[PDB]
């Protein structure tokens, strides 16, 4: 048909083959059709489609493409997409040109206006969205940026002039931003036994429990806000190149592991029962202040520490914990029950700012990654399951909706550093350290037939807590 005769030949262009059941699949369209699956070539073709813009697809593709296409390959494919061959002149125009006259070129002008110009401006739109929202690809690969700048810098056109200026404007802004707010007054920085500057005395019981929760919420808010959606796609934080692909997410996971294991270590290394009860009671108060601040990440870090194998079994310790703190800690656990039903209800019904629980997102993304195939098979051909990537992108979109919520709390550089540099494991591996904590639990509180021995005190300061009510 004349429609495919107008589009370029396959031997001069790869992005003009007609759609079929063996190269592209769509979802139930009840409007722009939603792409379920397709070859990389049909994904690139639709990413820069001549008939219409598709901001939703551009956003999803640029967040998830690294799971099926390398950044160097994506740039090559969009540049190949941009270089559209022009058709030959008609017979009458060939005679007109050979006679020294100007051709009519009716179909060539139509093809340029209705196909070459829209596809080229759509490739430029991908380049703009790429540098605006995923500039880290260019920071991790300076050669990729050199190729991008050479490409946009050699583009020649009247409508493409403004596009090339907007892309350049963004690249330079990002480059400078690499190097170089409070609506209300923040509260007074709380102190308990440790004095400001006496970093040598900073510890779980010497610092004020309000200030521990405040600084940890500030630290976790910054860690939460730095994670980009692509660090979570394709489960790249669990693969070989995880350090370069997921640096902000791995930092968040290592903080959560260090804080949780540090709380466990504080409890089980406090061998005197009366003192351990004080330690557990102080961590419950830290959780109470995390609840006040809507830091569900920290609340669930305390729930993980108390539910751990070494701590949960400490029946003699929790026996002396006041009934009200027992109830708070039990209700906090219930946040996780029934696939985090109460947690999700609390997150939606809360007023900002908040530090959501990050573990649930990682769990749900791993469920989506493992429970959906990388490709779909149609007529013996393999198509990239794009709906799989879209579903992971929707979960990361839920993460992004809470990343613009700064807290009105004053940073205390020394307390911040104390929590950034927590190393409970030391030179031990996680399995070695958790076995140590469990054997330590059995030492301080042996199994029921064996009795409870008495251990000496290790703290030369008052164990009484100053509480969770602030000083204003
Ligand atoms: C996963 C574990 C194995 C588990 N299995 O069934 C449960 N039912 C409830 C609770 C519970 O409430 N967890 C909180 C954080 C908690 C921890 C330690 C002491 C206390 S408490 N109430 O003694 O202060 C509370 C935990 C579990």
């Amino acid at each position: 048909g004349e429609e495919q005769m107008r589009l370029p030949s396959a031997d001069v262009y790869r992005f003009a083959e007609p759609d079929s059941e063996e190269n592209i699949i769509f979802e139930e369209n009840m409007g722009i059709p939603i792409i379920k699956a397709g070859t990389v070539i049909k994904l690139i073709e639709r990413l820069t489609y001549h008939m219409y813009a598709d901001p939703n697809f551009v956003r999803t593709f640029l967040t998830t493409y690294r799971s099926f296409c390398k950044p160097q390959e994506l740039l090559s494919l969009i540049i190949e997409r941009f270089e559209i061959p022009e058709p030959e002149p008609t017979e009458a125009d060939r005679i007109a040109i050979e006679n020294g006259d100007q051709p009519l070129s009716a179909e060539l002008k139509r093809f340029r206006k209705e196909y070459i110009q829209p596809v080229q401006l759509r490739v430029l739109n991908v380049c703009r969205h790429w540098v605006e929202h995923h500039f880290y690809d260019f920071e991790r690969d300076a050669y990729l940026l050199q190729r991008m700048e050479e490409f946009i810098g050699t583009v020649r056109g009247k409508a493409m002039k403004k596009w090339v200026e907007s892309i350049t404007k963004i690249i330079q802004r990002k480059k400078i931003a690499r190097d170089n707010t409070f609506q209300s007054s923040p509260p007074t920085v709380e102190w308990h036994i440790s004095r400001p500057g006496h970093i040598e005395t900073f510890d779980l019981l010497t610092l004020h429990p309000i200030e521990i929760a405040r600084q940890l919420t500030l630290l976790e808010s910054d860690l939460y806000r730095a994670v980009q959606p692509s660090e979570l796609v394709g489960s790249v934080w669990t693969k070989e190149d995880k350090e370069i692909n997921s640096p902000n997410l791995l930092k968040m996971i290592r903080h959560t592991t260090n804080l949780t294991l540090w709380f466990e270590k504080c409890i089980v290394e406090t061998e005197n029962l009366e003192e351990r009860v004080a330690v557990v009671s102080r961590i419950i108060e830290i959780l109470q202040v995390f609840q006040e601040l809507n830091n569900f990440n920290g609340v669930l870090e305390v729930v993980s520490a108390m539910n751990s194998s070494p701590v949960y079994r400490l029946d003699h310790t929790f026996e002396q914990i006041p009934s009200r703190q027992k109830k708070i800690l039990e209700e906090a656990h219930e946040l996780s029950e029934d696939h985090y039903k109460k947690y999700l209800a609390k997150l939606r019904s809360i007023n900002p700012p908040c530090v959501p629980f990050f573990g649930i997102y990682l769990t749900n993304i791993l469920k989506t990654e493992e429970g959906n195939p990388e490709v779909l098979k149609r007529h013996g051909k393999e198509l990239i399951n794009f709906s799989k990537r879209r579903k992971v992108a929707e979960i990361t979109g839920e993460i992004q909706q809470y990343q613009n919520q700064p807290y009105c709390l004053r940073v205390e550089s020394d307390i911040k550093r104390f929590f950034e540099n927590l190393n409970p494991m030391g030179n031990s591996m996680e399995k070695e350290f958790t076995d140590y904590l469990f054997n330590k639990s059995l030492e301080i509180e042996p199994r029921n037939p064996k009795p409870l021995p008495r251990f000496p005190k290790k703290y030369s300061y008052p164990l009484k807590s100053p509480g969770v009510r602030p000083s204003n």
